[PDB]
């Protein structure tokens, strides 16, 4: 319950307090050309985006209520991972995903670099009630990790069927073979 | 998951109930306060009470609540099945849960056979370890997916496995 606490509004998505310094969000919900964020004046705010990532480090904690939790670039291929989606509306709806590869993907009319998964919901993932809606985007992929929880990106994307989804990672880079 | 939907689901005992139509309410067996004598004022004796294992199913002499229309109740979802379990907690959050209708099965809890239709959440790993599942508090509460316009209820939940992403919901016999 603390943990959807960290999840608040942010442009025309959502945002993630990783930690009373750092806020992470999607880099195509951010309002542009804002003076401040949260009142603390841009030029004091280190903003560093990636892809569709975008990670802010503000310049004094502000988020004190919170603790800082691990913030990994992506999670190893196979895990499955919650979204923790929450709807203006009021629900907290956690989704697992099966997460695959780092890479550069045609989605949403775009191209779009990031880490792949696949809702469990899988096949009906068409409906919100089961899936993602844009807008959506910046809410956080986490999973557990012995007793720790892991960040390990922001939802930023998703097919139009609703199955596959991609999470925003910091620095998203993948192996392959040709085999 | 429409507010007029989530508005069904009110307190009932040491858990939750839903109210199908302005007259028919289910609820969890073993969440029902023992020895009651009325609920919400309406004397027992004018409620057809019928109960099947942990589903009961509450019929009220007159209508009560008025300003909700008569949903579709399925006994169960056909296996597979992806559904959501509204979860109300009492501090007020709305928490849909997917899940992954199974088949019907029994386990036995404190020492009684409790069945249902089983599912599996689709919300994480592990759930009940995230706290992303169920919890003590959770029962009564409806498993509702959509078929076209319609949405349906097909039972309400009643147990869940330790350590994991099994959930049991008590369906219509």
């Amino acid at each position: 319950p603390s943990i959807w606490s960290r999840i608040v509004n942010f442009g025309s998505g959502w945002g993630f307090w990783v930690s009373p310094s750092l806020f992470i969000t999607s880099t195509h919900v951010i309002p542009q050309g804002a003076k401040e964020f949260f009142g603390v004046p841009i030029k004091q705010i280190q903003v560093h985006k990636s892809g569709e990532f975008c990670r802010l480090r503000f310049p004094k904690p502000i988020r004190t209520d919170v603790t800082g939790m691990i913030l990994e670039e992506g999670a190893p291929e196979g895990t499955v991972v919650t979204l923790l989606i929450k709807r203006s509306t009021g629900e907290l709806m956690p989704l697992a995903a099966r997460m695959g590869t780092h890479a550069t993907m045609k989605i949403q009319g775009r191209t779009v670099g990031g880490q792949m998964g696949m809702l469990l919901t899988g096949s009906n993932a068409k409906s919100m009630d089961l899936g993602t809606t844009p807008g959506d985007a910046g809410c956080p992929y986490i999973y557990k990790r012995g007793n720790d929880y892991v960040v390990i990106g922001v939802h930023t994307a998703a097919a139009r069927g609703g199955n596959t989804v991609i999470c925003a990672t910091q620095g998203g880079e993948g192996e392959a073979t040709l085999e």
